């Protein structure tokens, strides 16, 4: 707190990661202060904390409401919102540092080459901002031997929306998820260089073996929804980015990375890793009630995106400029508050389909891999608890439009 982070204090962080909205560093300097801890730095567009409908959407949190930065914002949205919801065990909303905007720029130059070049094209740190987050570094096993294997998993969307607001041209979303249809859109613009074998569903079944199956496939094709870490430094997955499909030569280097820590013999310690990251999802049961939030989304946004134009008091464009009788009547009948109340839970759910798990592991809740006679201690924290704007309910519909009508299009070559 009375800590103000200047530009010679920039030499000791190095590059971990970024999402969409923040950059991430990790402590590699001597300060006792900051040893074991990364910090989470928002980013903005190339291309005042909460709009009008925004103050009014979130009125039942009043903490919430007068944050005086985005800072102070994100950390009590994760711990009045989020935490109800999920539980503290699994959840830190970190501790606030103030920064200079010299210190903000210097690391924003620092990592720029450690960077994805398409990150970099998009957006940069925000240098107006006045704070920081600081964090636990979750793959250090805890605060204050010997090695530390972690895995960090971006699960997406588990369910299945219900036809009620999808109409019959849209029928695919009722039996396909989200996951498997953003893909080809996603190929199609050079995103990705494969498809994906995970599948959401299967992670989020409560099923033993289709955990396990999901797990498999995360390591086959770990996108930007797999990555591991061998005491701080990556070893599997893309640096703030999704990557490729795992070659024979990075499931070398990952077998190897694994020696010390697995024991087995020989090109087996994979095979026993990945036993031992889905015995620890499945017995958790973590997933379970990140799903339950997950289903705040009842409505799917063909349906939500109705209430979001009574609630910013605005005459229905999709109602409108559609067939009338054809205009979702029972959806703008409802009650402000009934509205209200739907766009908020759907904001929510949106925080729960965008957010990573981390699991640390440590020779020795636990688990005890039978094929190699080892146990080990774990540890789950939810990280990337973001609140999303409000705004982006248009371009959410937009987005979800054009995932549909894509894949329609391309299942008719039949
Ligand atoms: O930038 P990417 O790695 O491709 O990931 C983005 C990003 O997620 P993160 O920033 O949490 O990594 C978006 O979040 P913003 O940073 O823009 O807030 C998120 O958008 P929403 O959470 O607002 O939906 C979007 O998710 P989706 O594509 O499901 O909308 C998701 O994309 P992928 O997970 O598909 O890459
Ligand atoms: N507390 C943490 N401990 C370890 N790694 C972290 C932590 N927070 C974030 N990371 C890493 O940094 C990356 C970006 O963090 P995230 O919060 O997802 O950024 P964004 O908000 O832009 O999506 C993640 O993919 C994750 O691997
Ligand atoms: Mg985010
Ligand atoms: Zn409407």
């Amino acid at each position: 707190m009375e800590m103000i982070l200047e530009e010679k204090d920039a030499s000791d962080w190095i590059y971990r990661g970024e999402g969409g909205a923040n950059l991430v560093l990790a402590y590699a300097g001597s300060s006792p202060l900051f040893v074991g801890k990364v910090i989470r730095i928002q980013k903005a567009r190339r291309n005042s904390v909460l709009t009008s409908d925004e103050q009014h959407l979130w009125r039942e949190n009043n903490e919430l409401i007068s944050s005086p930065n985005k800072e102070v914002l994100e950390q009590r949205y994760v711990q009045n919102v989020i935490i109800p919801l999920l539980g503290p065990k699994h959840v830190d909303a970190g501790v606030r540092v103030s920064v200079s905007k010299e210190f903000l720029e210097c690391v924003d130059k620092k990592v720029t080459k450690q960077r994805p070049l398409w990150r970099v094209n998009a957006a940069n740190v925000d240098t107006s901002h006045d704070s920081a987050l600081i964090l636990n570094d979750h793959s250090l096993f805890s605060q204050g031997g010997g090695d530390c294997i972690s895995v960090e998993i971006k699960p997406k969307c588990g369910f299945l929306p219900t036809s009620r607001f999808i109409g019959k041209e849209n029928m695919l979303k009722t039996s396909v998820s989200r996951f498997k249809m953003h893909q080809l859109l996603k190929l199609e613009y050079i995103e990705i260089s494969e498809e994906s074998e995970y599948d959401p569903l299967d992670l989020f079944s409560g099923s033993k073996e289709r955990v396990l199956e999901a797990i498999k496939a995360l390591y086959s094709t770990p996108q930007n929804n797999f990555r591991v870490f061998l005491n701080g430094s990556l070893i599997l997955g893309g640096s703030g980015e999704s990557t490729g499909r795992t070659s024979p030569e990075i499931g070398y280097a990952f077998e190897d990375a694994l020696k010390g820590f697995i024991q087995s013999e020989d090109g087996h310690r994979t095979e026993c890793f990945l036993q031992l990251v889905s015995d620890a999802v499945y017995g958790s049961g973590v997933l379970d009630r990140l799903l339950e939030i997950q289903k705040l989304d009842k409505l799917d946004i063909e349906g939500a995106i109705h209430c979001y134009y009574d609630i910013i008091n605005q005459p229905c464009p999709i109602c409108r400029e559609g067939r009338p009788l054809e205009a979702e009547l029972s959806l703008h009948a409802l009650p402000l508050d009934e509205s209200l109340k739907i766009v908020k839970e759907y904001l929510i759910a949106a925080t729960a389909k965008d957010c990573s798990i981390m699991i640390s592991f440590q020779s020795r809740d636990y688990v005890s891999l039978k094929p190699t006679n080892q146990t080990f201690d774990y540890k789950v924290h939810f990280i990337d608890l973001s609140l999303k704007p409000l705004k982006r309910m248009e371009s959410y519909y937009k987005l979800d439009k054009k995932i549909i009508s894509f894949y329609n299009r391309k299942q008719k070559a039949e």
